[PDB]
């Protein structure tokens, strides 16, 4: 198991200052039911698997500290006709990974059984679906085939979860500069685990 390296000691470290809704039990639960998060590959992937999906919510979520996004559009994709907008709902991000849009509410809560699409802001009231979400984001959007593959792409999981906005833009502005925390503390966390982060990282 992926928990046999990160201890409750070693995600209290990375996340000192985590708002208390998300816990370390709360992941490690949510994670049973995507059992090859974590377990895919060699150790070496399972670490970078770890480092890489924690790294980005280090990133998203400021040290796990905001469960909302900080000060937000209603993200109502309208040309996004699947997963139909509810009446007065917002989409902002939520939970760790800052779960964005009627189109990854919407999809998220037909594979996880949950009202999201009508009720987005139960990512942010339920500890259990708002690590639920990150894990169906990460899994389903295949961030984890990015990261576990050999060789390893951090950069991958970067342009699937935010690409649009922190890929491809010009060094030093903002969206170049949140892609490079998103690096920073992925390789952080790689050094913690003693694992080599691999070398295609930034987009
Ligand atoms: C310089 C720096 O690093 N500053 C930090 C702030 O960036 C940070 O605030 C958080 O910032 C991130 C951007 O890095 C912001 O992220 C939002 O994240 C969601 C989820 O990934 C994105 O949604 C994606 O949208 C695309 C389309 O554009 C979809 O294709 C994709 O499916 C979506 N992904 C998901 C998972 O749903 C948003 O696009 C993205 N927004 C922007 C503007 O880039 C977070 O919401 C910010 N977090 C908070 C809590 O507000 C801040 C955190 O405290 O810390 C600074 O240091």
């Amino acid at each position: 198991s992926w928990t046999s390296f990160v201890t409750p000691a070693v995600f209290e470290g990375w996340f000192p200052n985590r708002n208390p809704f998300y816990t370390y039990d709360g992941l490690v639960s949510a994670s049973n039911g995507y059992p090859e998060f974590g377990t895919t590959g060699s150790l070496d992937d399972q670490k970078r698997e770890l480092a890489a999906f924690l790294g980005n919510i280090n990133q998203a979520s400021g040290g796990l500290q905001f469960i909302q996004e900080q000060n937000p559009s209603d993200y109502c994709d309208t040309s996004s006709t699947q997963y139909p907008c509810a009446a007065g709902k917002q989409y902002y991000g939520r939970g760790p990974i800052q779960l964005s849009w009627n189109y990854n509410y919407g999809e998220a809560g037909a594979d996880l059984g949950l009202d999201l699409l009508n009720n987005p802001d139960l990512v942010a009231q339920d500890s259990t679906v708002a690590w639920r979400t990150a894990l169906w984001f990460w899994m389903k959007r295949d961030c984890h085939g990015a990261i576990t593959a050999s060789p390893p792409s951090f950069s991958g999981t970067i342009r699937i979860i935010n690409g649009g906005l922190e890929c491809n833009q010009p060094a030093g502005s903002i969206g170049n500069m949140q892609m490079e925390n998103r690096v920073t503390y992925y390789t952080q966390f790689c050094q913690t685990l003693g694992v080599d982060p691999g070398t295609d990282l930034r987009c």
